[PDB]
């Protein structure tokens, strides 16, 4: 029931993409970087999936540019065949921001489904 941070990692997918974050000051998209985006299912000692995370490091420097858990109230939409818009928690404890993930048509489709289905599943987690 508790996330310890030492959960085992099950990589659901890895995809080349560009990450943009919405700048509330300029009302525009700002590129944060490009590289491999990873969706991970984190396993408990009971093989339960305590949470899922989207993690991304920009290529070259490998600086962390996205590291967010998925949550039930998360807002996601397929903005286009090649882009996904999501609300996510930002990297240095900074709050909820709106992101744009840009990738190939095929990766976008698979990613949207993977995230959407996980969000729905999280909503079923009422006791
Ligand atoms: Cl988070």
């Amino acid at each position: 029931e508790v996330i310890t941070g030492e959960e085992a990692e099950s990589n659901v997918l890895q995809m080349q993409c560009k990450l943009f974050v919405f700048d509330k000051t300029s009302q525009s998209w700002v590129e944060r970087g490009r590289g491999l985006l990873r969706l991970n299912d984190m396993a408990s000692t009971d093989d339960g999936t305590l949470q899922s995370r989207l993690v991304m490091r920009t290529q070259g420097s490998l600086r962390l540019i996205l590291n967010t858990k998925l949550w039930a109230q998360m807002q996601i939409d397929k903005a286009s065949e090649k882009s996904i818009r999501i609300t996510a928690m930002d990297t240095e404890d900074q709050g909820v921001k709106v992101f744009l993930i840009s990738a190939s048509s095929k990766d976008t489709g698979q990613l949207y489904a993977a995230l959407h289905h996980r969000i729905l599943a999280l909503r079923s987690r009422v006791e």
